[PDB]
């Protein structure tokens, strides 16, 4: 009989959503039924909150965005958009690492970037998308296939031109959120006061580099945003794969836990790694992530919780301000049933709904749990996730 605590008192982030990539210029954009099984929380629907774009080099690309993301917000979703690559007659060419003919973005440009994004945030609302906020840049320090920056040049861009951006300014959006990218900004009070959304990626990110001190300690005021990763692969035809799925819903639990990270996003929403299927269809991968997307809305609050209350079993909570009800995501990577006791100090709900999925089953709606008091006992299946609602 492991326990666990839930302390509704003790708030943490507030969750901003979960969704995943569309990109209509290197693959082909969702079809309309599978914008509404993205962003739709119906039935067999992932519920996703956030999407994310790109923001093309080239302005007649741009139209390609609109069918996607006017629907995303429709069904209730927020927008929000990442560079590649700056136009071609605003970067230049240089030697990194040995590495010829790399990208950078003319430092002479910086002012004509940001013109080229304000006219991106200014073309999509004109089309009904009003972007949540626009990065200067994916993956600056993986740029092998793009546009490159240094930390120092990162810095340079936030403090010195960040500030002329038309929207939210997500920065800077790190391959493995990696510190050397994000440090600068968060020291610069210029910089720090251009930026409303530390963006960071999660590629090879392990659970140690997930805490970001500097970040708890300089960013009042500021979102913090894991806008792109897949896991734990992205081998073909692999996302019904178990148990090899429960590594969605692991990274997500440390992603929420462990980073205090207020958005989730996957890399390509349809995939045959990615959370819709090429056939239109869910996922176990996509019902992973369903778990917590169809179920923590956003506003409501992370709350402290023990994380991992006995080996292989791992609990996030969410409250719900409106009510003081809470959500649960309790992952069961064991391959032995679990049955923990959670407290939940002074709430007076009584019942929890559960919903399960194992290698064998999507979402099913399992008994109830009624409390004893504020104590929940819950049993978890063998290789499970549940969701106490
Ligand atoms: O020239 C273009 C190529 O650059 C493009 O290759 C894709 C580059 O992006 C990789 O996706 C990355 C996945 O990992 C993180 O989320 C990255 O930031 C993504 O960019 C893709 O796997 C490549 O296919 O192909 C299209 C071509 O026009
Ligand atoms: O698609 C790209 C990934 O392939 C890349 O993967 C990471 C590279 O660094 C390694 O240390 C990590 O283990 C690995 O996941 O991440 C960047 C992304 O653009």
């Amino acid at each position: 009989m492991a326990s666990a605590t839930i302390n509704l008192s003790a708030e943490k982030q507030v969750i901003r959503g979960f969704g995943g990539m569309n990109h209509p210029v290197w693959i082909s954009d969702l079809t309309p039924q599978q914008r509404d099984t993205a962003f739709g929380n119906g039935e067999g629907q992932l519920g996703f909150t956030i999407l994310r774009i790109h923001v093309d080099e080239n302005r007649n690309n741009w139209s390609k965005e609109v069918a996607t993301a006017r629907r995303a917000i429709e069904l209730g979703a927020i927008v929000s958009a990442s560079p590649w690559n700056p136009p071609s007659n605003m970067v230049e060419t240089f030697t990194r690492n040995g590495v010829p003919n790399q990208k950078r973005l003319r430092y002479d440009k910086y002012g004509d970037y940001v013109q080229h994004l304000n006219d991106f945030v200014a073309y999509m609302k004109s089309n009904g998308v009003d972007l949540y906020a626009i990065s200067v840049q994916n993956e600056p320090d993986y740029a092998h296939e793009w546009t490159w920056w240094t930390p120092q040049e990162m810095l340079r861009f936030m403090r010195d031109y960040a500030g002329q951006i038309n929207c939210r300014v997500m920065a800077p959006e790190s391959f493995q959120y990696l510190k050397n990218m994000s440090d600068p900004i968060l020291n610069d009070p210029q910089a720090l006061a251009n930026l409303d959304i530390l963006g960071a990626h999660f590629y090879g990110t392990t659970v140690n580099n997930m805490p970001y001190p500097l970040f708890e300690q300089k960013g009042a005021g500021k979102e913090l945003w894991m806008t792109a990763v897949y896991v734990p692969n992205s081998d073909s035809n692999s996302a019904d794969r178990w148990p090899e799925a429960l590594e969605v819903a692991h990274n997500m639990h440390n992603a929420l836990v462990e980073g205090n990270f207020q958005a989730y996003v996957w890399w390509y929403i349809r995939r045959s790694y990615g959370p819709m299927k090429e056939d239109g269809t869910i996922s176990k991968r996509g019902y992973m992530m369903a778990h917590y997307s169809k179920f923590v809305r956003p506003g409501y609050v992370r709350v402290d919780a023990t994380k991992n209350p006995t080996y292989n079993v791992y609990l996030s909570a969410c409250k719900n301000k409106k009510d003081n009800s809470v959500v649960a995501v309790v992952i069961n990577k064991s391959t032995e049933a679990k049955t923990i006791n959670i407290s939940v100090p002074g709430t007076s709900i009584r019942k929890w709904e559960r919903y399960v999925t194992t290698g064998s089953k999507n979402l099913r709606k399992e008994s109830d749990i009624n409390a004893s008091g504020t104590t929940f006992q819950v049993t978890l299946e063998p290789q499970s996730v549940t969701t106490f609602v």
